[PDB]
């Protein structure tokens, strides 16, 4: 599923991501735009052989099981395919674990490089939330 901007903002808010660990909703929408273009079916292979999955490009090196990342962990206790669903629940619940691990949203390199320190509220401007 390819979400609309406000559509994704509303889903993320409903699932408790607005201000989670202090990150306002716009930060999460910005991250998703540059990680996946709001497409839940996004995948990308990393140089180390792990793969990133879903709207927030969650990595199989640590967070999910894809059966093809030797030596990896599955800290969200989910198949990586769950992260591609039209329902963002699994991605949101896993993102909450990620952002709580100590480095906040710097875990998302695209957030650090394209969202951090920018006017992220622009990403939710005009939405009925
Ligand atoms: O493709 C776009 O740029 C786009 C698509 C959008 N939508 C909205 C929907 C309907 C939601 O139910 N689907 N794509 C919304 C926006 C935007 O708010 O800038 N932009
Ligand atoms: O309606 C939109 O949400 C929308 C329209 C866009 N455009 C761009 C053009 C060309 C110039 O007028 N026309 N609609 C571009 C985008 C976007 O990149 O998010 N969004
Ligand atoms: O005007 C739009 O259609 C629009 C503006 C957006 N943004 C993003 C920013 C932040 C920095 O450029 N400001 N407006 C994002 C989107 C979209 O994702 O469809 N659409
Ligand atoms: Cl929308
Ligand atoms: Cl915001
Ligand atoms: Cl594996
Ligand atoms: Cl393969
Ligand atoms: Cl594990
Ligand atoms: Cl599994
Ligand atoms: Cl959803
Ligand atoms: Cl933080
Ligand atoms: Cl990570
Ligand atoms: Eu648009
Ligand atoms: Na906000
Ligand atoms: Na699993």
């Amino acid at each position: 599923k390819v979400f609309g901007r406000c559509e994704l903002a509303a889903a993320m808010k409903r699932h408790g991501l607005d201000n989670y660990r202090g990150y306002s909703l716009g930060n999460w929408v910005c991250a998703a735009k540059f990680e996946s273009n709001f497409n839940t079916q996004a995948t990308n292979r990393n140089t180390d052989g792990s793969t990133d999955y879903g709207i927030l490009q969650i990595n199989s090196r640590w967070w999910c099981n894809d059966g093809r990342t030797p030596g990896s962990r599955n800290l969200c206790n989910i198949p990586c395919s769950a992260l591609l669903s039209s329902d963002i629940t699994a991605s949101v619940n896993c993102a909450k674990k990620i952002v709580s691990d100590g480095n906040g949203m710097n875990a998302w390199v695209a957030w650090r490089n394209r969202c951090k320190g920018t006017d992220v509220q622009a990403w939710i401007r005009g939405c009925r939330l």
